[PDB]
C-alpha cells in the first residue's frame, strides 16, 4: 500500500 509513494520518495 502506498508503496508507490515510498518508491518515488526513496528514489527522488
Amino acid at each position: 500500500s502506498r508503496s508507490e509513494l515510498i518508491v518515488h520518495q526513496r528514489l527522488f
